[PDB]
């Protein structure tokens, strides 16, 4: 719209492109997302929390839709790329995970799923906060829960916990946990690490629409091999976020009281700009 001046492309989102823009009327720098609903989006406008990027305005004009969000200094993927030589320090990984769980517990209690969590849409500021973006709107497959890969259409909030498990693991080891390049390769990288699932660990799995009896049968690896050198409290919380069965996967509210968070603090990151 004519009230905005775009400075540059910030990035592509699930349902559209995002630009950094300045709003002439306010002089504020903003993140402007041009889409490709009205009601489902206006609801999101009222979803405010410290760990959720704020939806400022919705502009439905000339049969077009633009969502105006607060602009956040940097994204987590850029931050992880910049720290891959020394790795993000643990006190910071723990702070970020804890704040992420708070925003997810808040969205989840309002029945709002994220569905596409990834480092690119996790936003961090100079003060140590982190925020969920590209939310409640509803291609990298790396953070996709197995139930989506197996063609389940009525998935739950547990899909977000799984994606968050994957990110947590990546922040610790500085390597993507399951970097698949197609849906079947994605499923197989998961099975190769966590074991091919069966009716014992995941009741109803052989009944998923895309489940095939011909899937190879792989043994599960130990998590101590998967996430060195995460401590035992961290590994145990992680194994609970990565349970195959969505009904057994830990919820965000429950994970907030896990012993891994006993010593959380909110350190300030060292970020370049
Ligand atoms: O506020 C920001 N800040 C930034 C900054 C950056 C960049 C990307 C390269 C360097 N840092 N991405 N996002 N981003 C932002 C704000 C509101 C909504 C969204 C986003 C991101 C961009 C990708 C999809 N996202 C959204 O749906």
């Amino acid at each position: 719209m004519e009230n905005f001046q775009k400075v540059e492309k910030i990035g592509e989102g699930t349902y559209g492109v995002v630009y950094k823009a300045r709003n002439k009327l306010t002089g504020e720098v903003v993140a402007l997302k041009k889409i490709r609903a009205i009601r489902e989006i206006s609801l999101l406008k009222e979803l405010n929390h410290p760990n959720i990027v704020k939806l400022l305005d919705v502009i439905h004009t000339e049969n077009k839709l633009y969502l105006v969000f607060e602009h956040v200094h940097q994204d987590l993927k850029t931050f992880m790329d910049a720290s891959a030589l020394t790795g993000i320090p643990l006190p910071l990984i723990k702070s970020y995970l804890f704040q992420l769980l708070q925003g997810l517990a808040f969205c989840h209690s309002h029945r709002v799923l994220h569905r596409d969590l990834k480092p690119q849409n996790l936003l961090i500021n100079t003060e140590g906060a982190i925020k969920l973006a590209d939310f409640g709107l509803a291609v990298t497959l790396w953070y996709r829960a197995p139930e989506i890969l197996l063609g389940c259409k009525y998935y739950s909030t547990a899909v977000d916990i799984w994606s968050l498990g994957c990110i947590f693991a990546e922040m610790v080891t500085r390597r993507a946990l399951f970097p698949g390049d197609s849906e079947i390769d994605q499923l197989f990288r998961i099975f190769r690490t966590l074991g091919t699932p069966d009716e014992v660990v995941w009741p109803g799995v052989t009944s998923m629409p895309d489940y095939k009896p011909s899937f190879p049968k792989w043994a599960r690896q130990d998590f101590s091999k998967v996430v060195p050198p995460l401590d035992e409290d961290g590994r145990s919380l992680l194994s609970q976020m990565l349970h195959y069965d969505p009904n057994k996967r830990i919820s965000a509210k429950a994970a907030l009281a896990h012993p891994f968070f006993q010593d959380v603090t909110k350190p300030v990151p060292h970020l370049r700009l």
